[PDB]
């Protein structure tokens, strides 16, 4: 197990990253601080969890503190949905940066392939509760994208909740200067997402596996939801190998060559979830958790499914 993926951009990508969703904004500064201390180079953020400021308080330390270098680290950060028009994805790219006090990001996706209709509200409503949806297409959005990798901005620009005929889309768009280098998509053993995996890595797009621990702390959980830190068959095979479920279930997605971002703003568990590459899976452990689909999401973006670019009708 190497530390960091190739990309089709040429760069490097840490396979661990931490995540920053529901991240408090007075904890999530010491969260990012321990996270480097303790070895992660790779850190996801975005514009709509509202904490970028307090992220970036936290990397500007470190590399004041010269624990690492600019270069060592990898940030990604994504583009909400209500800027997907042509004239406002720079100055969302460059609100993020100015938070995160960077001048550059390694990596800015789009976060969702439904554009909204810009204003100060992420979720703006007709007076029925409906999401009002842009008319940008999603391919007017990624020349924008493009246009920042150009301008210096960023490194390198993917997408996140795309179905594989939304990949399809991008690849096949006219005129396309840079493939995405990265589709970030909910994948853990009840979610494990075979089909579009196996589409993206072929394309040569690295996948990104986030709430790889079922999102414990999602807002909208029901106790009669699945939870797989307390499913006794990956308790069992974390004991088999003297280790924490949270541990196999994050080196689970690490050995089917994604790229992975469990999210903590516990010190103990920020160290723990970086303890992952000292023990393997057997073939018959990875076929075993694989085995456990149940097509589950944590995240389904469920006040959007009559958008035109809702991606979850799609079988994959
Ligand atoms: N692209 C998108 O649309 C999208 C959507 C969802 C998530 N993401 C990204 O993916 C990241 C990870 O997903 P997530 O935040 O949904 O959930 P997650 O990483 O699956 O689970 C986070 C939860 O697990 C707990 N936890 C962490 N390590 C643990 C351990 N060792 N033992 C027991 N509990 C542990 C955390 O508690 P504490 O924090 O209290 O320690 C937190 O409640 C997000 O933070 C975000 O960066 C992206």
């Amino acid at each position: 197990m190497a530390s960091r993926i190739l990309l089709n951009n040429g760069a490097k990508m840490p396979i661990l990253g931490l995540g920053t969703w529901k991240s408090p904004p007075g904890q999530v500064t010491e969260a990012v601080k321990v996270a480097i201390d303790v070895g992660y180079r790779h850190i996801d953020c975005a514009h709509v969890y509202q904490n970028e400021n307090e992220v970036g308080v936290a990397i500007q330390e470190k590399l004041r503190e010269q624990v690492v270098k600019r270069e060592e680290l990898f940030i990604v950060s994504k583009l909400w949905c209500t800027y997907h028009e042509k004239g406002l994805v720079k100055g969302a790219c460059q609100k993020t940066l100015s938070d995160l006090k960077l001048d550059y990001l390694d990596l800015y996706l789009i976060h969702w392939p439904t554009g909204f209709k810009p204003g100060k509200e992420f979720f703006p409503l007709d007076e029925s509760g409906n999401v009002v949806p842009s008319d940008t297409n999603i391919l007017d959005t990624w020349a924008a994208m493009e246009e920042l990798v150009d301008e210096g901005l960023v490194k390198a620009i993917g997408i996140s909740n795309f179905n594989h005929l939304q990949v399809e889309m991008i690849l096949n768009k006219p005129g396309l200067k840079y493939k995405p280098a990265v589709n970030q998509i909910e994948c853990h053993p009840y979610l494990t997402q075979e089909k579009l995996i196996q589409y993206c890595q072929s394309k040569g797009i690295v996948v990104t596996a986030y709430s790889p621990l079922g999102s414990p702390d999602r807002p909208w959980a029901k106790p009669e939801d699945p939870s797989l830190l307390e499913d006794p068959r990956i308790k069992a095979i974390a004991a088999k190998h003297n280790k924490t479920t949270a541990q196999v279930l994050i080196r689970f997605p690490m050995q089917r060559n994604l790229v992975v971002i469990p999210k903590s703003v516990t010190p103990e568990r920020i160290a723990e979830n970086f303890k992952v590459f000292d023990f393997e899976l057997s073939s018959q452990d990875m076929t075993t958790l694989l085995s456990y689909n149940r097509n589950w999401r944590v995240c389904a973006l469920l006040s959007c499914t009559s958008h035109k670019d809702y991606p979850f009708h799609e079988e994959f």
